[PDB]
């Protein structure tokens, strides 16, 4: 379809069960939640879509809300690309924003294998790092900074294919705000102390490559260490090795695209901005990768 579509909030309500909170196996339409609204499987021109319910579910006001309701329509409509993800549209009339469907749902599910789907090949994992790169170069060629670049924002088509999603907080381009949003557990030091720079989407994506290589989540507060960064330090401090963290839920990886792959995730995780390899060095070093 070559259109955005205006939907009634009644045909979301409709399409969605009314907006059935249930999961997904017990006859709901409940898909997932992030920090700006519950995301609903719908049904509309015996096409399945996905529908973002939108709610300050996380620290932000209702003015903020809307505010990124507006940037999301305005930087999705700019942004089309094969690794981005797909808005078809969107209803405000109770905000809602209406995607393409992603049927393997985000990298995050897809390493903790929620719902019991089978763990994904290091083959695979390779090819999603390379996708979700090429997806934040298109964004940073087109003078876009993320902002909150996460395996739970970094969708699966029916291919598998890297779809990155989240554009509400995204910014068109180093200026500092007063207003310091994202996740933590994913978030480059500058970012944290308010600075607004692509080199702060290097790092999140940094701690997404050890998220692919460990299978571990970022941050887990009954883990030790919690945060997943910490074993950059572990690793170059010779108590750990990238092997004794290394899924154990792959049977494919190599000990060589694995180096290469933790290599490419360390230089991201450079806590000196300006030492990172910028997104178009990093797209190279993972297509050297599986060269
Ligand atoms: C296997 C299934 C069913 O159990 C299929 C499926 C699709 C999506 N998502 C979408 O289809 C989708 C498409 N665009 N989009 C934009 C933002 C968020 N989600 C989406 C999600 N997400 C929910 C929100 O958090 C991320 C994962 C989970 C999921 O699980």
């Amino acid at each position: 379809d070559t259109r955005f579509h205006s939907f009634s909030f009644y045909e979301l309500k409709n399409v969605t069960n009314n907006f059935d909170e249930r999961p997904i196996s017990v006859g709901g339409n409940k898909m997932g939640e992030g920090g700006f609204g519950v995301v609903y499987k719908g049904y509309v021109n015996n096409t399945t879509v996905a529908v973002k319910k939108l709610a300050a579910m996380v620290d932000i006001t209702t003015e903020e809300l809307k505010q990124q309701f507006d940037q999301e329509i305005k930087v999705m409509a700019k942004c089309q690309h094969e690794n981005l993800v797909e808005l078809l549209g969107f209803s405000s009339d109770d905000l809602c924003l209406v995607y393409v469907y992603m049927p393997n749902g985000s990298l995050l599910d897809r390493l903790s294998c929620l719902d019991g789907t089978p763990p994904l090949s290091w083959h695979m994992r390779c090819k999603i790092a390379q996708g979700a790169a090429n997806g934040i170069n298109f964004l940073h060629e087109n003078h876009h900074i993320h902002r909150d670049i996460k395996s739970a924002n970094i969708l699966l088509d029916e291919a598998f294919t890297a779809k990155i999603s989240d554009f509400g907080l995204a910014r068109a381009s180093t200026v500092m705000t007063s207003r310091i949003v994202g996740t933590t557990a994913y978030m480059a030091p500058e970012a944290l102390r308010g600075e607004i720079t692509p080199k702060s989407d290097i790092y999140s994506f940094g701690v997404v490559l050890l998220e692919i290589i460990t299978g571990l989540p970022a941050v887990d507060e009954h883990r030790e260490p919690q945060l997943l960064l910490d074993i950059k330090e572990e690793i170059e401090d010779e108590e750990k090795t990238i092997e004794d963290y290394i899924d154990k839920k792959m049977n494919d990886a190599d000990s060589t695209s694995v180096e290469a792959m933790y290599s490419v995730a360390s230089q991201c995780l450079h806590e000196k901005k300006n030492k990172r390899p910028d997104i178009k060095k990093v797209q190279q070093l993972l297509q050297e990768m599986t060269a």
